[PDB]
């Protein structure tokens, strides 16, 4: 029986257009009048960030604030602009102004409520993530919010999923996990790959179900439950 539905990474709640704009706007604010194209700074940032994330994947958790600040110091040094004070505060402001949900998110979370444990799982520090979910008006639509900071280890370490399952009070075989991240499997969860654009086909056989829209999740859960 499926009793719990977990949604995995911001990548599943937040549109690609909203994430890029948030980032783009952060870069414009940092640069001011500096004569660098904000899209070039953004593209270099995403490379260095991706690279920090992989170097910490599966390792003891390290705050994303520290990794972000480290990246930006390299970027400030590379391009010659002054390192921005209060970068974390800029980023939070921009996420609240320009962040956006995929259009079905609110409907999907309400549809699950009181019927399944509804949880979100995030490789983000606890406090920002939670304030961001509050800004987007959905914090209270979750039964649980589980972070790498809570568990002590960044993805793909199993501990974050073990904690999420403990919050739901069920073993992995009773839960589905929805994410864009191809695979945690050891714990028994049913994996649903969210491929909005059908651009990850080479990982579809690595997942139990593929969906392009979160409204398909409740249909999969009902079929699993008869």
């Amino acid at each position: 029986m499926i009793r719990a539905v977990f949604f995995d990474s911001w990548g599943t709640l937040i549109s690609v257009e909203g994430a890029y704009k948030v980032h783009f706007k952060i870069m414009e604010e940092v640069l001011g009048d500096y004569p660098l194209n904000p899209k070039t700074l953004l593209d270099e940032y995403e490379k260095l960030a991706r690279e920090a994330f992989s170097n910490n994947a599966g390792k003891p958790y390290r705050p994303l604030r520290d990794i972000l600040e480290e990246v930006m110091r390299k970027l400030a040094e590379k391009y010659g602009f002054k390192y921005p004070e209060n970068l974390w505060e800029i980023s939070l402001r921009m996420a609240q102004r320009y962040g956006e949900l995929y259009p079905e998110v609110v409907e999907v979370l309400k549809s699950l409520k009181g019927k399944y444990h509804v949880g979100v799982i995030l490789n983000r520090d606890t406090e920002p993530s939670t304030a961001f979910l509050d800004a987007l008006g959905i914090k209270d639509l979750f039964d649980s919010i589980t972070t790498s900071e809570e568990a002590g280890f960044s993805k793909p370490h199993p501990r974050i999923f073990e904690l999420a399952l403990k919050k739901a009070g069920v073993k992995g075989e009773k839960a589905v996990c929805v994410g864009p991240n191809p695979v945690s499997k050891n714990l028994g969860m049913t994996s649903i790959l969210l491929d909005r654009k059908g651009e990850k086909r080479e990982f579809w056989d690595k997942a139990d179900f593929i969906v392009s829209d979160l409204r398909e999740v409740i249909k999969i859960v009902d079929e699993l439950n008869g």
